[PDB]
């Protein structure tokens, strides 16, 4: 539960920027020919073996938020630019620095999400700062692991998975209820794993 | 640690038994992460339907399909010189997988994720590519060890930890302290 500021009470922090795109889209695919797949949303391996979001830390003495986000996703040259207007959140890190993550959203068509992910690939990031793209997928199998849950017991940049949580609820691409459901799973699987 | 098997043996195994046939991909990488530490190789795996990493493959009804054409089935060419391993994998059910592995230019390397977004399975099956981090950051647990700490299908990190070691990519012991951080790393974030 990362504290939410607004962003202007995030202008006046020392304090580092950090700004982060969730893109996704509405998928009406079925998995096995059964299985809803609702949503799918971008991720990234990145070079540090964590999954995180499209996006990194901004240096405000040089950018602004939106010029400094879009100079590091990662996401190569299919013309795609975030703007004031994909704006979500502001939170303050955990972390033992002092950072503020910004972050910002956009809803794709399929077929936008699906051209970012092949323009991903050539971006002079790839096998760099990005070791590659994933969907995130927003299921569960009947094993109540499969999908969602092992997904969210990955490995992630700590800021990043408040975010894909908070960022699913706010925008209403899951029920709460079931967001709590699947983190539950995960973190039970990680516990029963450790032992 | 799994029970390794000859590739003779599995071969005769019945009826009874399934087989799986997964590919390592690798290519020598020469590259230096922010100029200061070397990549050596990259090795692709991949994200599942079922949110977990794991080669490329799957299983092959040998019945219907040679264990090469089995394998190069699922991935569209890898051939018997690219075979590595046999294990049988932890139960359920009766299950000898299969490992091969190429060493591709890591032009080829790129060609693969570049034909990959465009594969039938994208989006279903194949949620997208990753390359290994086989280096570790100064932090020591930046890069590799992190990686390890993700959600694995487990034959396939077995599979990953074998063949790194028998195709001499990384040092045993370098390995032991890579699961070792990840491990720890694991056991920190859950408290």
């Amino acid at each position: 539960e990362l504290k939410q500021i607004s962003r202007e009470e995030a202008m006046r922090l020392g304090w580092s920027h950090s700004c982060h795109a969730m893109l996704y889209a509405a998928n009406p695919g079925q998995l096995f020919g059964r299985i809803p797949m609702r949503f799918s949303v971008l991720m990234q391996m990145r070079f540090d073996g964590l999954l995180g979001f499209p996006g990194g830390f901004v240096d405000r003495r040089f950018w602004s938020l939106e010029d400094g986000l879009n100079r590091v996703l990662g996401l190569g040259l299919g013309g795609l630019r975030l703007t004031e207007a994909d704006y979500l959140s502001s939170h303050l890190t955990e972390g033992p620095h002092r950072v503020v993550a910004h972050l910002y959203a956009r809803q794709l068509t399929l077929e936008q999400l699906h051209a970012v992910e092949i323009s991903a690939v050539h971006s002079r990031d790839h096998g760099l700062e990005v070791l590659g793209l994933v969907r995130v997928p927003l299921y569960t199998q009947k094993d109540r692991v499969g999908g969602f849950p092992n997904f969210l017991s990955n490995a992630f940049v700590s800021t990043a998975k408040y975010q894909l949580l908070f960022a699913l609820k706010v925008l209403n691409m899951m029920p709460s209820e079931k967001l709590a459901e699947a983190l539950a799973s995960a973190t039970e699987k990680q516990k029963k794993a450790l032992e």
